[PDB]
C-alpha cells in the first residue's frame, strides 16, 4: 500500500508513535517518506547482504530473519516479509524498539539526514489528527 501523507499521520498516531521517545509525528512521517515514499512494499538490498523493509526501511542484519541475512539477529522477532504489510503494526512496533535502543531516530539515515533539525511540523500540516 502506498500510503497519503495524513493517512499515514493517522495511522502512526493511532498506534502511538506521536512523541514516542521524544519524537513528534512529523519526524515519524518525515522518515517513513524518505526512507520508502510512504510505501509499504519497499525493499533495498544493501551490500553488506542485509535488506531494508517496509515504510521505515528496517534493516534484516538487526531486527527481522529474511533467512538470507547470515549471523543476523532478529531483534523484533518476526519475519521481514511482515514490515511489507498493508498494516503498519509490525512496522510500528518494531520502530519503537529501534528508537529505543540508544541512538534515537539517527538509526534511521534518511530521518538524519532529510528530516533532523527542518520543520518536521509541515509533514503533518493540513491533517486532521
Ligand atoms: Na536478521
Amino acid at each position: 500500500k502506498v500510503f497519503g501523507r495524513c493517512e499515514l499521520a493517522a495511522a502512526m498516531k493511532r498506534h502511538g508513535l506521536d512523541n514516542y521517545r521524544g519524537y513528534s509525528l512529523g519526524n515519524w512521517v518525515c522518515a517513513a517518506k524518505f526512507e520508502s515514499n510512504f510505501n509499504t512494499q519497499a525493499t533495498n538490498r544493501n551490500t553488506d547482504g542485509s535488506t531494508d523493509y517496509g515504510i521505515l526501511q528496517i534493516n534484516s542484519r538487526w531486527w527481522c530473519n529474511d533467512g538470507r541475512t547470515p549471523g543476523s539477529r532478529n531483534l523484533c522477532n518476526i519475519p521481514c516479509s511482515a514490515l511489507l504489510s498493508s498494516d503498519i503494526t509490525a512496522s510500528v512496533n518494531c520502530a519503537k524498539k529501534i528508537v529505543s535502543d540508544g541512538n534515537g531516530m539517527n538509526a534511521w539515515v534518511a530521518w538524519r539526514n532529510r528530516c533532523k533539525g527542518t520543520d518536521v511540523q509541515a509533514w503533518i500540516r493540513g491533517c486532521r489528527l
